[PDB]
């Protein structure tokens, strides 16, 4: 007949494997079925004896623990995991990674921003929040996301890892913590350097090489919005700014220091994006391309187009402002 | 948190294995989830590579094809499948049957009453309905349930067998057809005789022996209401009498004969149930017990209690009907 929304159609199931997937077309229920499909499809349910019902509860609990922020919400979570999913396919990651690593990658992606408050680490630290005090100023947000992820997993009804022997649990947990903590942008240069270092003569047998690679992969997915089609990507930039502005406005009010890139009276969307794409996104994806050449066509291409589009957009903006004076 | 109904709680999943499960507490969605869980739990999704999403679309389509009769509806379908599932564990059937047999048993239980009109074969035949004409008075309803079952599986989106090699499909199809046709009570004596004949020296390696055992298994589940707790079983009896009175009514105003056990003025519920329990249910489960001894305490027991309760009800009922005269 005509099946409910939570029963993905075979077209959806197919499109889900590509970075082109339009993440705005679905409601939480549908997004949850997509995430559920990914675990079955990647063979994770199979290889780790994941109780199919526990998987649904775990995903619903994860969903319940994401806040209603303009950017750091459940839909962003879906994007990251969905891009990680596309990359497993595009790069044929199952050929180079064990199932244990694929599991670490996917679960970390889904949990990386759990219970995000909507104010970055700088705000937590300057305002001396409970999180900043709890984590001694060390990546308070990322530490918290990871802690909430394991508190959820510690709930028996949500423990998708219930049938994994303790030695495997330890390995997975250590892997997730490492990846989630690797998403704090304050460590971007640091991580990128370590990767590029190993990249000179990459060894898929070297555990430290693989760890860095996995860190780079989750970082890619986390800030992979601009890799998506222009219509899918643009709205996210507005959501992010909306969140940054809310923070700066609050910092202005409470008398805390304000970061220029988050100040309403200073940031112009186009100009800012150009710098981000040009000096953060493109460079990072170029390094990944050396290992997975198919990335250039599938992900570097859209990044270049985005850079161009925004560079043009700025010219139009400058001329417009130049004319108003 | 507090999950939606379609997410079975771990308590429900546990209960689903026992014949004491309360089949009335659930809405189609929860029942659909239960059936899905059964296919994963028994290892069918795993061993036959059933696409987990197709499994759900299929269950939804099956549901859509059951009518809103008072007895022969989707909830009856859930009962039979659930009793079958319970029997698998009670009798440790996976030690005696292959996964293909289990798949045959489970899928046949679920499909055995598809698109039932609410009027039995005797009516179809006597009224010379389209079905009786189509199937030449040979188990018309059962033949139809079968046909519908395979028209459904013919739809790609609902074909839970799409990944089974053709030889496996044929074996499964043959098996399901045999079990569904075996539910026609007109053949009850025939089948019980043939089974008891083989029972004189049962051979688990003899294919004919196993065929009859599976037919007895599905017949057992099909009419196993009285095995369930009294609170669960009695409402089913009333639901059936509702259809029976609907038929006997229509048969009288059409000039077609009426089966005494369906005649309101002869079918004192208690007297009819006592007979059914004593000469159909008990004898059947009795022979099955000789093969699986544990069946006596778990299913033959409640049948005795049930037979005894209806006998008490009969006394009080006849007394009150004497005043009505
Ligand atoms: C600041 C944004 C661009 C941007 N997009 C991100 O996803 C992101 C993640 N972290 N950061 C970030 C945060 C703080 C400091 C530096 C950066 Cl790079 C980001 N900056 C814009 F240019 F306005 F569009
Ligand atoms: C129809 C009832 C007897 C009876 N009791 C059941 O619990 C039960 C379960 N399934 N069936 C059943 C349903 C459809 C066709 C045949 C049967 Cl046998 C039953 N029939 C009576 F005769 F009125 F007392
Ligand atoms: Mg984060
Ligand atoms: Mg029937
Ligand atoms: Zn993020
Ligand atoms: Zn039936």
């Amino acid at each position: 007949p005509t099946y409910p929304k939570y029963l993905l159609s075979p077209e959806t199931i197919e499109a889900l494997r590509k970075p082109t997937f339009d993440v705005w077309l679905w409601e939480p229920n549908e997004m949850l079925s997509c995430l559920e499909h990914m675990y079955h499809d990647l063979g994770l349910v199979r290889d780790f004896s994941i109780n199919p019902v526990t998987l649904r509860r775990w995903l619903f609990c994860v969903h319940d623990n994401y806040r209603n922020n303009p950017f750091h919400n459940f839909r962003h979570c879906f994007c990251v995991a969905q891009m990680m999913y596309s990359m497993v396919w595009l790069c044929s990651l199952q050929e180079k990674f064990s199932q244990t690593d694929i599991l670490i990658l996917m679960t970390a992606a889904i949990c990386h921003d759990l219970d995000h408050p909507g104010y970055n680490n700088t705000y937590q630290i300057n305002a001396r929040t409970e999180l900043a005090v709890r984590y001694n100023d060390i990546s308070p947000l990322e530490n918290h996301h990871c802690a909430v992820a394991f508190q959820i997993l510690a709930e028996p009804e949500c423990n998708i890892f219930s049938n994994i022997p303790p030695d495997g649990f330890k390995q997975i947990r250590q892997g997730m913590i490492t990846l989630i903590l690797a998403t704090d942008m304050a460590r971007h240069a640091e991580i990128m350097d370590s990767f590029k270092e190993k990249m000179e003569n990459f060894d898929y047998s070297n555990e430290e090489h693989m760890t860095l690679l996995k860190m780079i992969l989750i970082k890619c997915c986390d800030i992979s919005n601009e890799v998506r089609p222009m219509e899918v990507a643009e709205p996210w930039v507005d959501c992010l700014l909306e969140e940054y502005f809310m923070q700066s406005d609050r910092e202005k009010s409470e008398g805390l220091p304000v970061a220029p890139f988050m100040d309403r009276d200073k940031v112009t969307k186009a100009t800012a994006e150009i710098g981000f794409i040009k000096f953060v996104l493109i460079p990072m994806f170029e390094t990944v391309t050396k290992l997975f050449p198919m990335v250039e066509e599938i992900m570097l291409q859209p990044l270049w187009e985005s850079r161009d589009r925004y560079e043009e957009l700025k010219r139009i903006d400058d001329a417009m402002k130049e004319l108003q004076k």
